[PDB]
């Protein structure tokens, strides 16, 4: 049987790193991209799908499910896993981004913070929150942090990450006093501290003195462009403890992942594929298209000339531009499965040429051809 | 090599029937039921999901699909059955619904219909309609007729029906003169005549004259209830040619497609299953059930205790009810899966029943415990 978690590196090319998570639920395949299920559902997809393209680990969050159907009720019921019918790992992120994101109608103390719905009241702490993901059944646990809004001044960062490193420590106390999540669960912390070198340093080393599982890049992918974030993760990844999967939280476009796993990153998280596949976006090899757009009408190619998915196998362009101009369920549908079979097909491609020493060959290669 | 046309009578109980529709595309088992696909999609689901459930033939409709996204394109793209990935059986509907549903859009004359949007202006005639079937490649034709309106004053309905046969004709004539059509589909003809005895035994006998491969029953489900819909049927049917299939159009709830099959029909569609699907609408052996509901909150029972679809086989009623009050796509999916699956559950029951001569006692029973 697994153990509750072992991350193994089998090779590497400069920053670059692949390998595997083993955990009781099952393997993770590294570099990784987790599909996002924030509502206990990948938009538009079964789980057996979202299992077809590839995935090994999908994403869910402590917050939204707090909110609707409620923690308790999904325990109640046997857990996330049983509820929504994925028996894989499942990440949870731990309400941080929502402390930022939906600062308006929050009040934020030292405890914690209380959000207000727009009426009824919902707070979150590094206690809560760990507890609401063991309520789930998560199996990869995220620290309750607060992601740093962009841009802040650094004092500000240098408050508000020395606010995350205590609530990471009020998270790792909270994991460990529950025996049954210790024993069969992952603890991630979250590194932030903005764009400044220094507090990326402080705190990384006051994360790798807690000691976690992982460590997540936090604080990234807030609107700082590729540039900065890649400039950010330069000096922060070779930061954090080598031998523990790196996850860059919310990142991102193919490039994006492209650039970040050769910089040390080897997990990944983005709402992209799902979201602007119903919006009509599909990735190709070639760069994304709008499958709305009226050049699309009558093409009887496929999505994407060389992808492997089983909407590529089908259905034409001119159908899914007809289905998506239409409003039609089935144009998400088939959007989206092909969507992140794309992302799950180039974190294939990056896997292997990991291992084959030809991953640097791979990065200028698919720019090359994706920005042509 | 299947024939062009076959229809086989295997068994009988009564009025009812139960046999085989052979087409060069498949074998369509009756009593059957259609699943509705007016825009080239059977909403929510893919085809293979369809087919799944035990659908072996699904209706299309030349009206929704001449505006969108054109006949003439679906053509050059290969047919409906390539665009949409459907390669069974398709039997499309010619418009007369339309004809009614939409007149205040319309111009309508002896000659046909012009719709005009509320700005673009579509002609549908008896010779356009079944030029556009041709150009979407329809297994099963329908002439182009006007449903009544209900209620009608009887020299109305008279006119209405007159009207109807002649463009029966003038729908059989243009089918005849198009030789690749007429080799490789199927016509069929629309009795009318309202509620009223003596006008549907003349449009009987002015579609059996003209001869057709079927027979719908049009002119109901247009808000007469289920009295007076089984008070038409019990005359109207036995004016049909018996040997020839006998299609209720818009038909209907389960307990409207237990009488009608009691009373001589072999062939259904309605969009209530997917339609009230994607609304919360569950059907289940016990009458239908609102699953959005809160007393579905945390049950952790399959939509139905016996049906066999995947979706009972995975998922509770807690999970769907979730994700409908979510408004995720996910549940519109699995909602529409399993009423489909539960409509040809019953329509496999039926035929079972009518084959082992017990059918009158099947319709007792799914009475009692339907309406318990
Ligand atoms: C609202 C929505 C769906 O969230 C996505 C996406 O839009 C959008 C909008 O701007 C882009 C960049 C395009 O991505 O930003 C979100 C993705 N960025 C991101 N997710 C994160 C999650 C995180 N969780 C925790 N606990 N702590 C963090 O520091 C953290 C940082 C993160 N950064
Ligand atoms: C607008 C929408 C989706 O069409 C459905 C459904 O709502 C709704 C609204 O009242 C209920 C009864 C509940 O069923 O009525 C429609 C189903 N009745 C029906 N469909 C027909 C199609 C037909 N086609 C032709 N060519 N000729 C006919 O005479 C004909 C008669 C029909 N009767
Ligand atoms: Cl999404
Ligand atoms: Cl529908
Ligand atoms: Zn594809
Ligand atoms: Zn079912």
């Amino acid at each position: 049987d697994r153990p509750r978690f072992s991350f193994s590196i089998a090779a590497r090319e400069g920053k670059a790193r692949t390998g595997t998570i083993e955990m009781k639920r099952g393997v993770i395949r590294t570099p990784a991209f987790m599909p996002v299920g924030t509502a206990a559902t990948v938009k538009a997809l079964k789980p057996e799908t979202v299992r077809a393209t590839g995935a090994d680990i999908i994403l869910g969050n402590t917050y939204h499910l707090m909110l609707r159907p409620g923690a308790e009720r999904i325990a109640k019921l046997g857990g996330l896993h049983s509820f929504m019918g994925w028996d894989r790992p499942i990440l949870t992120d731990s309400g941080g981004y929502q402390v930022m994101s939906l600062s308006s109608l929050t009040k934020q103390s030292e405890e914690g913070v209380t959000f207000k719905s727009h009426g009824s009241r919902h707070m979150l702490s590094p206690e809560r929150s760990i507890e609401i993901q063991h309520l789930l059944g998560s199996d990869i646990v995220m620290a309750f942090d607060e992601c740093t809004p962009y841009p802040a001044t650094p004092s500000r960062a240098a408050s508000s990450m020395e606010r995350s490193m205590r609530w990471a420590k009020r998270s790792r106390d909270a994991f460990d006093s529950r025996k049954e999540q210790a024993e069969n669960a992952a603890l991630f912390g979250i590194q932030q501290g903005s764009v400044f070198e220094n507090l990326r340093q402080q705190s990384a080393d006051a994360l790798a003195e807690i000691g976690f599982d992982g460590y997540a890049v936090g604080g990234l992918a807030v609107g700082e462009g590729q540039d900065e974030m890649f400039r950010v993760l330069d000096f922060s990844v070779p930061m954090l403890p080598d031998d523990k999967p790196h996850y860059l939280m919310g990142v991102g476009k193919p490039d994006d992942i492209v650039g970040a796993v050769e910089r040390g990153i080897d997990m990944f998280d983005c709402v992209l594929p799902t979201r602007s596949g119903r919006n009509g976006q599909a990735f190709t090899w070639d760069g994304p298209i709008n499958i709305r757009n009226a050049r699309f009408s009558e093409d009887l190619k496929p999505l994407d000339s060389e992808c492997h998915c089983a909407v590529c196998q089908k259905w034409s362009r001119a159908y899914i531009h007809h289905l998506i101009r239409a409003g039609e369920i089935l144009g998400a549908m088939l959007m989206t499965e092909h969507n992140i079979a794309f992302y799950q097909q180039l974190m294939q491609k990056i896997r292997d040429s990991i291992s084959e020493g030809r991953f640097s060959q791979f990065a200028q290669d698919f720019r090359a051809r994706y920005f042509a």
